[PDB]
């Protein structure tokens, strides 16, 4: 049959945004994880949405669960180009499962055959059409995408065990002592929060869930386990649909929970061969295309040139000489003279005063680094002034600088 | 008063093109962007781009970056196909439907910032049927321009188009009073003039402007009255970018520490096609050494492996491989610079593939043989030139 | 000094938006939603920076702004921000602005234009900005004479020879009359122009005071007046209208009768409100709809139409449509008599229906042979019937009567 | 293979060719169908070869310039027999880097799922696939006629033969080419390069390239029913060329009938066009205060009708109809102004016509034929020049 082209059209994807899980702030001091700046020009949610477009699912519902203005604004500036008459749109649904139930009437209006539940706070490339094919072929009422993960990390994920037909036999949510994969147990088998539902089953099921007082109203914590025990939950190996230029590589998926994970994932793009390919013309990522002037590199006050090693400089940046290494500079970052920026991620509109030395850190949006501030060299002092991760990564939010008496306007 | 904002709404701007208007400039722009942008910032949201010839790149640029208007709100960018006035006469039927009280004739092949609303005020206040924007230019060059002589009330006493003996200004002999090819017309008067003129040159300057002057209905508009500039204590910025040297000079100006042209002005922004590009990527060379950048621009999508980039402007997606020394150069989009190249005082055209170890800008004679070399010493490198030398473009 | 061109660009407009669909998001005139007017005015006045403050985050309002008012290129200093508000006797009008005060400060505007997005009118805010500056006021309030009987609902003001506000009172029970004509009062239109800095300071001061109700009219305007910094702006100075002689058009549309009246107004031969004015157009969501399709009824008979509007996607089998407005995708089956009615989108009228002086809500399914508008007592039982005689029919009402809505 | 969806994404559509920019069905322009088909088939990369024709460029600009180029979707305006036009721009087309090329004619009205034709193309392993439809033998001479074997491989092709070969399945019909081709991109490029580079052919697919492919045995046929989209499966495939005036009039009026052959309400295969902001269709009283009558007719946005009688008619956007008018089996294109007391029958009024007061059309056959063009079958066409020679002022 010609089902592959048909299934996306019969499907609707819902992206559960909101639920901030990041220390980073975006100019009002309380951002949501889905709207976190990434890779110089992107926000995390862009990935999920982008996948939908490239997968053939042009009907999306972004659920923003705390009236966030930066996420709504991003959807409005970068994802409001659709012609509703062509069966394509990005609806902004107001306020994990509870939010979906709250908008259940509006969703039924979509009149969708299959529903794609996604988490808009992960960075990955996946062809959802393949997962829909697997859904129909395997014929479950619910299909869940899964992948092997290190045992140490498995506590944050939902762990599952399947049979020969990839039918979900056992599921447990963020267990403290996660089961290892039965065979080749170098790591437990974690779920990716990516679901495909037959629309009718999901509607009925959410109706059932809202009336239970004791249910936690979460897919992983309450809903999915109930789905699993009835034997209607099948598994989808992520490699079956994961999109990647180099076939001989591990599937790329980052939940970007910790500061260290964020710092690592961003700096990856500055390396010679990044694990994540952001140049792939066959699976592009859509975002708000801000009009920015070219990156401007100028001489410092001493008239010296600037040096750069394995770094990214987004539009609107202005760099006076200085040395920038293993760093990612988002849009409109100003770096004044005699700076040493080092293994750092500077979010948009950061202003770095002269004679600064930044190292293994993440400067938050619009921070104003005063003149001659040093970061990343004295562990105790840095931990005192700002936040320092267990591995040694520093986070500098503009509020932290305010507490130290440095005006950020 | 209410006149100031309402005059723009009753006006329509026509941008005559040719392709020069579709020339890359400043890393992310095309020249026409300025003219159009001025209109937007001046309150004129109804534009008519007359393409001398249907240029695929110009039509495409207008389609990708300037086709965002809601026609029901009295805003549009019409693509009108086509002497200079003859092109307007051809689309005269379409233009009448605009139902504009005033028509703004612009040249889409110049780089400048001008508030056309001020020129409209000056036009109405003076009550002329036609107003011409004028700026002093060196007398030596005035032969290329249309020159004018005015009275105390900025009324044009005399006009001559491209005169062999350009008149000097009575009170500033070093230069003359030049017309900028920027006009404001009473729409109905323009219609009458075009109808009468077709039944006859077919150029505004050579034919129409002298006729209007003879009727005493042609007034002048000093450019400083409306020119937009960050530093008031400076000469008005207007570059025709005709010659290679002018193009190279204007582009590299944007790379200097203090450019004469402010491309960071949020009060008079320039609209263009907002390309979706990855950040400019700097990487290590084959030796693992760092790269050096001095007073240069690096647009999105570029990938630069170490090397030294000085006094240069790199447009989008320019690839610069290891061990390169680029100095006072302008690299247009999609240029591919092979390893170990040394480019100096040159302009590399779109998508050139520079092979490995080519040197340019050091041996004048050799450069002149391979490519085009201006009298002042600037080199231009096209895809065709490179094919003549046997270097595959693919 | 070429002020008119500059002031809008230095200004930002704030549109305050207070069962399911919110008042600013009420369908109107076949294709529009009320808020469209306010926004449109801003656009036509030169103010391309707007902030829609939604007290109740209506999915239909956000969705409408998303489909029809998210076409701006932010790099040119133009946008429509969706500002949420998180919710005493008087609704806290100012509180909603106070909540988003940080974002608004980020605009860095010299002047702020406060608007009510639940009124239908055409006004050139640039004229009010010029007058604002000329008077040198810190606050200018748009004012219009209104019938005194109704004036109790409005905020009433008394001005001097220089249009400076001398006295202000919100919703007086015993409304003061105007000196010239005491059958009218001088009412505030809930349209303000503020010096940005002054507004910021005033909101900061107001949020601290517990006594204040955080409403523009009851507390803020009196405070400004007592300082002698509140000037008035005659609406005719800026009201935009095709016919210079007619009276300024401004409709509150709170009452059901007001909605029915305003909608039906567009169906008359000469409506008071000109929706064909190419010089002051109204922007809205341009839905792709097929042309209005008129077909024969089951008997093969023609349809009759008198002073009515038929929006795109409608399908009418014969029937008689009089003094009515049919929104998009309305199906009217055979042998129907529609009279002085307003049918919101996707209404389905079964065969042999007779509707009169009524309002059918979105997507209602009228069964076959239902009569409305003729038996006052029965209509009042079945649905909602206003004191003046107008009927409203919602999907739920038809549900309770045993008629499937699906 | 596993997933068919990828074939469209690997393809680019080229729409050749004033005809494509003709108003149809009240709101659409003909080209809208082709383009729309591409969209609904998964082909979001189109190249419209124009000329320039201002109306076509403008339509593409207002209604088909909403694409995000970074997502591999666009409708670029390519300027320029038929194959020569593609050859002119094949530098740009090669830049597309498409695996398959879909050549379409933008002057036909039809609904077709090109993805199914791509499947058939690959499955048959053809270098070129030509969409084929039975046509009446009398009419088949204007078309390119072909003869195939059991495997739908094209055995014989002839362009516009005067003596069309008959077909076995329906002697009353022959096998006609629909001017819809699917090519392996590289192969197509090779054929164009060699033809412009060497052969002195007419540079037409049917006259030159299709025959060349057939003699090579690399040209297969694709039955239109395999991909034609229609709500009623038990119905005949819809495909109208609209060259003749009568065809235009008929196709337009079909949409006003109770059950149109062409479904313009299909939410599963919608047609995109320029969505102009128009006020609702306004019906008002005539000068006598009397009602208006309507029978099986369409009234687009912006129209204003004062009473009058409108029967079996299509009124495009912003048509003004004054009092005491009787319009019957007529198609009035946008912005027409009909004076008081007119009676129009079986005609097509062109854009922005101003019909003076009391003019009658469609009744006195001779009189109408005298005034302006009248087809042999009895349809009248009214153009603004026609009225100017009759002395009625336009441009008001």
């Amino acid at each position: 049959l010609m089902l592959a082209r048909q299934l996306p059209l019969k499907s609707v994807a819902l992206i559960l945004a909101g639920g901030r899980g990041t220390r980073l702030k975006d100019l009002t001091n309380k951002r949501a994880k889905p709207a976190v700046h990434f890779g110089g020009k992107f926000r995390i949610i862009d990935f999920a949405l982008s996948n939908c477009i490239n997968s053939g699912i042009r009907r999306m519902g972004v659920i923003t669960q705390y009236q966030s203005h930066t996420l709504v604004q991003h959807i409005q500036r970068g994802w409001s180009f659709f012609n509703e008459e062509m069966n394509e749109f990005v609806d902004l649904l107001p306020a994990t499962a509870d939010a979906v139930t709250q908008n259940l009437d509006i969703i039924r209006a979509y009149k969708a055959e299959y529903v794609v539940i996604l988490a808009g706070d992960h960075i990955y490339k996946q062809d959802y059409s393949r997962m829909l094919i697997d859904h129909v072929e395997k014929g479950a009422r619910c299909t869940v995408a899964c992948m092997p993960v290190p045992i140490e990390e498995a506590s944050a994920f939902g762990v599952m065990a399947v049979d020969e037909n990839d039918k979900i036999i056992e599921f447990v949510e963020k267990p403290a002592n996660p089961p290892s994969m039965p065979n080749d147990p170098s790591k437990s088998l974690a779920s990716m929060g990516i679901y495909v539902f037959d629309a009718d089953y999901l509607y009925e099921l959410l109706e059932e869930d809202d009336r239970d007082e004791n249910s936690s109203h979460d897919f992983g914590k309450d809903l999915i386990p109930k789905i699993t025990e009835a034997g209607l939950a099948y598994a989808h190996p992520f490699p079956l649909s994961c999109v990647q230029s180099d076939p001989d590589a591990e599937p790329y998926w980052r939940d970007v929970g910790t500061l260290e994970a964020y710092w690592k994932a961003n700096l990856d793009l500055a390396s010679v061969v990044p694990e994540l390919d952001m140049y792939d013309r066959n699976w592009p990522i859509r975002t708000y295309n801000e009009s920015l002037p070219p990156a401007k590199f100028v001489q410092d006050r001493s008239g010296s040139h600037g040096m750069t090693l394995n770094s990214l400089v987004s539009g609107g940046c202005v760099i006076s000489g200085s040395v920038v290494v293993q760093s990612v500079l988002f849009s409109r970052v100003r770096v004044n003279s005699f700076c040493n920026i080092d293994s750092a991620v500077l979010l948009p509109e950061v202003w770095v005063g002269r004679s600064c030395r930044l190292r293994r850190c993440v400067i938050d949006r619009a921070c104003v680094i005063p003149e001659g501030m040093v970061i990343g060299e004295n562990a105790e002092e840095d931990a005192r002034r700002f936040y320092r991760s267990e591995e040694g990564i520093v986070l500098v939010t503009r509020e932290m600088l305010r507490k130290l008496g440095h005006k950020q306007e």
